[PDB]
């Protein structure tokens, strides 16, 4: 399992992501209304990331054989139809230092390799004698994406490659970069190879930038997608994912759990704004989630619009015992789990611990309780963290119950005496 | 899961039952002789119970004990005494009280084993229920059996009479000394024929009975109930594996151990079986072979060790204590390990990938333990990560069984060690000094 | 799997059993009455073994501690008031001679050991210079029965007294023996030494004689006996113990299902006659019972009283067509289980097939069928085997579909051209 | 369990196919190879088939065969046509048929894998479906993904056109001498998302195309969908599982048969997947190494040809057939083995107990065939008995491998046999002379 707070020396990144909202086609000034709401309301509770998904250098995002915005060394570039400011060879920077002005950190998401159009045109290299016919593995490729080919590691140049595209990220002001295709698949191994190549490209761009590569809890047995949404049948199988990943050796990195679908989703999507909505979730539902995601050290991004938040959905974000839980605890553990009835729990740096009890099932049931379950011998009293209450106190004899409707969750913080 | 060392202010049962090494037959002079050994070299190091198993009640038919018409050695109350031949201190109604006067006087605890019920003995004589108006027949259910074992019928929790019978038995044992009873058959035999009602009469005997005295019921996850690895169609008749000096046994411990902290539980320590170790097999037919020294190999013995110790089972030895050699005894008094099984917290599953396993706990002291464990036939490479153990700053590790050094591990790395098949490692992690 | 019809040249055995009937206290008239019924109208078929169950020593069967019928060698012998024929040493000859009169054979059964009995007597043992006391090994005992001590395979003795006991049934001109408490059980291993010795001292007997030992297909996960009787849900485990059985290597002798509790049933009984009845089982139930039992070459023992049959009953009992695939058919094997459908099929000797369809559901199915799943690659004929009646002809490119009403079964004869 | 040799007329299908050795990259002068070496060393035997892989129609953009705006090479009815670059004897529209023609007159016979569906290429071009009014916008399904492979969309059965184009496929695949067609993308990808009624178009296409021609669609039961053991967290991300030289999908593929085997089935040979054998991993993305020879020990080949020839999988050689030695040739050309495969009946899984595995066939000779299999990761002893395969004489045993005499066995006898590691035995039994 994964018990830690802090990996190489970070929390569990805490921001806005446009996928969910706005598919692969946010624009500058969707960008900056959500940065300016989480610098208004949410900067002080520790949001802090600003983070642009994948296809940021497609003009044309919601042929599928259209150009992608590229420079003359076959490096992806901003669509300045969607970020005006990036014109005149600026890409990203003025974006980020806008970002950065709200006291922010800039993120975006890149798909793995070098561009089939960069391929096409053998784009040299910057910082290489090479080009990227050269280093391309073109039998390597993306299951779900057209838009790159591998990069070789066994060639020349393909490092120099990946260096000229963080150095570029660096000149940007990129703060923090997630790397799309990665994980194995049917037709493709889990690229390890390029893992350490990126790895050694951030390492040398200049710039303090967080990487983040991991898939997060593997898939069990429209939906084809494996991306996570607001439908309770992929949450509810999110705490198998959660106790599976927890089980394995390959945890030194966050179960990255998804996005956040609250508040106001879908304007644009791969599939049109049809499905332009509020999350599907109801509110026990958003709480079980929540609840979920920072009991295991998940990264916690919201995938909505924000400026659409009302103050139900503003509260989930601005509970600091809550962002403590995800942020600070530790020896974060699967309790148990009968017949839809599940315990997660964790300890606080301050003499306390956490208690997570969920009803996954689809009628009302009792979530069981003891001190002995986590560790603890003395009494205790039980506050609910969500709403701040004192609940009861708790004696190593005694057994706490609570009745929770279905799909409801309750987190305990269980204080010394 | 089960993550305290105390429980009702008490650690987990550390001591030797009579069952592997002698089965149903153990004698006064062989509960003694062990007896006096623990006293001698363990005593100091936290053993405690001498534990008399099934079935000191029921002489044989070659004993001047038997009676053919009453053949279990029982009082006028349905009341089940001890097999005067075995145990002659018990005769003229003396009972347990010499022997557990004895074991009291060498400064340690006395313990049996009961069978849930009445005896059918008892239901045939329709003996009377001290301190109640009915009978044996009025209170028995007989429909209620044990399919292992024809001594008893089940008592009906429904029908007046019958917690008086339960308070009679314990008030029987608080006369004899009795410090630990283990019911026997208190589990559902087939899973569905469970017995709570039966077991809330128990406990209420037991706590009315005026002696302070621990009650161990059948928490699992030992004995394992229908085995799903090493089916055999002979093997399978036995619906109840006890745990034996069998790898199979052992190997399959570990998945039962790990189902047995995901569920909700009961509050109960993890009973992973009795310590099949040194010298075993004396008068015994249950277990997988004859008179002999334990057929673990030295690398389970610690393999199987490790687990208990770190899940905080109890700890049973069921050699005859007296002919042990210096590894055996070595076994039992290793103060890190006991203090793993005793005074341990926040203990833990880790992982499990392909025969490769990993528990942890967390000591008092600022330290933490990591078992390591390589359940596989041939040798494999175990890794661990502070990360997986809630530390962020280097350590110091320890191989807590031989005492010694092994090196530093910073939160940026991987410790790897190569274990032969079976074989695992118990790991002190302390504070980078 | 167990694919043959002769086992050290014998075929699985036909006969009645005392047990569900009467019990452990069948009388010398039942027995003679089955015998008779037998001779007159099923012996032509195969039928032949006349075989009284366990406790014929007990006269009082159906204390608890009540004294067995017993010679002065510890040997145990027939309960003179049920038995009477027994008297003045002639134990069961009398009865195997009016057996043997009506060309049948006559069987019994016994429990593993020498009897408590004789070890509280110190009986000497026959042919030996040692006593029960010096033989016994009083702490192997059975898990359900109180009758025996097991014998100690390490001493002088032991063997000499099972030798006594076969000696003694050779007398009583015995033809089959199933000895019961052979398996293992919590507290006791399978008794893998006495077995060797029973098997020698049967050789020695100077009669021929079968044994039986083998406890047939093992348990799964009043129903807390292990016996086999008419109850749906056991009929319906049976076919998932079945499978297993045959799946493991330990397969080289009958797997024994159970005695057919078919007719009158219940008579006596350990729990009373309260439980006197006909058989629970349906119609479509017994004919389901019956082809799984044929096509899995199980012994067919009879556990009803034969004297109260219906012609229904008796022609379960007198259908060459089904006898000859428990008798005589090869290659047994299980074909296909989904979802509580099943097919087992097996070759003639004759250049025929069979082929069992199972519905083992509570609802309606239909049951699907190719040659290719038994091995045929030309046009068969398809017969009904329990009503002799032509269905259809089938072709490899074809299939066969079958409605089945819940609990109903169908036997195939497949019969080239 | 599927016991006959022939289906609709045909045995198992033997050859080669590209993907173990070029993956989605071989090139006409790579197939022309292996065909001439199978034609001169192999066909004898009965090996026939010349299969190329999936994505034959993806150019990559670094060749002159590569147009951005159009990147498979398509026709103006939405089908897909070879890559020229790899395929030079495609250009000007002769397609696969100079390839096929090359093929035949080596007396071979000509494959291609092709994915389910329409490509999306003709959607977006909204190509003319052939012999229809409709087009490619008009038929396809586009809510119906692979999710491992961008280049299709499903055809929508409930459409008009959709048959057509179906049609129009198979008419083109004649016209090229094609012989053997593979569906991939035909089961369902996530066990839910199935495809019957396109199922039944691409039958009834290729059933009206005018030439005669083996479909091929996906029976299992490989890939290993969700595979049950050996998973960590990485790896897991791969829901299906192609066969290739690993020990884990090897020792896995020993239970996906069983359960195969207990279906009712559809009437089709199992697919245990292409022979990872000899020189593989050449241009390859997708295995457990890189350009190599066979990670398979020899022992684990043996045992992999085994479990094929003994449950009728089609056995296509992965491997660069003319890089063999001569004990990759010696496994492609043993008669007896290839004569189980091809001509056996009655094939049957016999029993499995603790990693010890038996299947049995019948031979149309009067003798049978057992298969032993050690799955284990140490030495273990192999038992058999004639009753477990239906005979009740005694026998003559043979190891079918080596070609040589082991002994008799009568019928209340055991055969034993010690067994390394990953090891089998292929036995003959013969009638006693």
């Amino acid at each position: 399992g994964m018990e830690v707070n802090r990996l190489s020396a970070l929390t569990p990144p805490m921001g806005w992501n446009s996928w969910d909202c706005y598919g692969a086609s946010v624009t500058e000034e969707e960008v900056l209304g959500n940065a300016e709401y989480m610098a208004n309301h949410l900067k002080k509770y520790g949001w802090e990331y600003i983070v642009v998904d994948i296809q940021w250098y497609e003009p044309t995002a919601n042929n599928p054989f259209a150009p992608l915005c590229m420079d003359e060394y076959g490096r992806l570039l901003p669509a300045t139809n969607r970020f005006p400011s990036a014109k005149n060879g600026a890409g990203f920077k003025p974006l980020s230092d806008a970002i950065h002005d709200l006291g922010l950190k800039f993120g975006i998401h890149i798909m793995r390799g070098i561009p089939r159009q960069a391929v096409y045109e053998n784009s040299p290299v910057l910082g290489s004698t090479k080009t990227a016919r050269e280093i391309a593995h073109t039998n390597s490729i993306c299951p779900w994406n057209t838009d790159m080919y591998g990069v070789d590691p066994t060639k020349e140049g393909a490092q120099s490659y990946y260096n000229s595209l963080f150095e570029l990220y660096a000149q940007w002001g990129v703060d923090f970069v997630k790397v799309d295709d990665i994980a194995a698949s049917r037709l493709y191994d889990t690229h390890l190879e390029e893992i350490k190549m990126i790895q050694r490209a951030i390492q040398a761009c200049g710039r303090p930038m967080v990487l983040s590569l991991s898939p997060g809890p593997a898939p069990i047995k429209w939906r084809i997608t494996d991306d996570f949404w607001d439908d309770w049948s992929l949450l509810y199988q999110m705490f198998e994912r959660c106790e599976v990943w927890e089980k394995h050796i390959g945890t030194g990195h966050w179960p990255d759990c998804g996005m956040l679908p609250l508040g106001h989703i879908g304007i644009r999507s791969v599939d049109g704004p049809g499905g332009d909505r509020w999350t599907r979730f109801t509110k026990d539902e958003q709480l079980t989630m929540m609840n979920l995601w920072a009991i295991c050290h998940s990264p916690l991004m919201f995938g909505g619009e924000l400026r659409d938040n009302d103050e139900w959905t503003l509260s989930l974000l601005t509970n600091e015992g809550i962002l403590s839980i995800n942020q600070k605890s530790v020896l974060n553990r699967f309790v148990y789990r009968e017949e839809d009835k599940v315990a997660w729990a964790a300890n606080g740096r301050n003499g306390e611990a956490y208690v997570a009890l969920f009803n996954l099932h689809d009628q009302q049931k009792t979530l069981q309780f003891r001190l002995d379950m986590v560790g603890i011998m003395e009494t205790v009293q039980l506050f609910n963290v969500w709403d701040r209450s004192f609940l009861q106190s708790l004696a190593p004899s005694e057994s706490f119950q609570i009745e929770l409707k279905p799909h409801q969750s309750m987190m305990l913080k269980l204080s010394p005496d």
